[PDB]
């Protein structure tokens, strides 16, 4: 709408599907002075003949913002280095194999979740390194715990800050709830794993995908639910709603979640951001390229689950 005086029934209109809260009275209001140009971030933004365009809507309050602190927010600080090097390697050849399935005609994917002011997010992913892997053999269903393994991983803080390596990797000795039975408020200062009703969750032998690597990794994409780590480009991106990507990114990693879906020139997946941006729940970076660090961080490996 380019009346101004006609924009105003949107505050209503919008606000009403994905939560009506706000600050208060007069700092509130401001939500609405950095989001009046939302379509100005778009508009033509989408108007590129390119390979990638994102809808507008989760959050315009939300982009470049302090709101970049809120997503990213989690790992940073110190290098979150990689590959065991060892253990998590071959027994796999040539391809000979479709580049093509998906877990978005199956079902093996749990509705993911937007959580609220801190995102410990780097401990979705884990949740998820579980999440599916029930199925490859044993056809069990559930889902097992979010606050744990957020909670019992003193290895590292996931508010303002989160480590990936440890949530998925510590879970063979200690094991962990389920969802249901654990749902999370904003933060557990009293972490419950031998407290918390038993041992569910056990590893085996977390299978790293060879690092800096846009090869192999298509077995973790389809004989398993993919879980990499990417760049949270907080700007752009952080508004993100459908298409491939090309982006404007930077390699530089940022977030790590499910990577479940690859494809010719698609490849879905999974963003535990919430019901809007990386549309749903998922999204799609341009496979077949020729760069490894590429952008987005994504082929960078991963750390996925194997039945011993």
């Amino acid at each position: 709408l380019t009346s101004t005086e006609r924009l105003i029934q949107l505050f209503e209109s919008w606000m009403l599907k994905h939560n009506k809260i706000y600050k208060n009275i007069d700092e509130k209001i401001y939500r609405f002075e950095i989001f009046k140009d939302n379509l100005k971030y778009i508009d033509e933004t989408n108007k590129k003949n390119n390979s990638y365009w994102l809808g507008l809507n989760v959050f315009a309050d939300m982009s470049n913002d302090e709101f970049k602190e809120k997503y990213t927010g989690s790992i940073a600080g110190n290098y979150t280095t990689t590959e065991l090097s060892y253990e998590e390697v071959l027994n796999d050849g040539d391809v000979n194999i479709p580049e093509y399935v998906d877990w978005r005609q199956k079902g093996a994917v749990t509705p993911v979740k937007n959580q609220g002011s801190c995102g410990s997010a780097w401990a979705f992913s884990a949740v998820s390194t579980i999440e599916s892997i029930i199925k490859i053999r044993t056809g069990n269903l559930n889902e097992y715990s979010e606050q744990e393994l957020l909670d019992c991983d003193r290895r590292s803080y996931g508010c303002n800050g989160g480590y990936p390596w440890s949530a998925l990797q510590l879970v063979a000795q200690y094991g962990i709830h389920y969802r249901n039975t654990y749902p999370y408020e904003g933060v557990q200062r009293y972490c419950r794993s031998r407290e918390k009703g038993p041992y569910a969750a056990k590893t085996d032998g977390v299978r790293q995908v060879q690092p800096y690597n846009e090869g192999a990794l298509l077995y973790s994409i389809a004989n398993q639910p993919v879980s990499v780590v990417l760049e949270a480009a907080g700007k752009d991106f952080q508004l993100y709603r459908g298409g491939i990507f090309v982006g404007p990114c930077g390699n530089k990693v940022d977030h790590a979640v499910a990577a479940v879906g690859y494809g010719p020139n698609y490849i879905l997946i999974r963003n535990s951001w919430g019901t809007g941006w990386g549309e749903n729940g998922y999204i799609r970076i341009k496979r077949g390229t020729g760069n490894s660090y590429g952008v987005c961080g994504l082929y960078t490996s991963s750390f996925y689950p194997v039945k011993n």
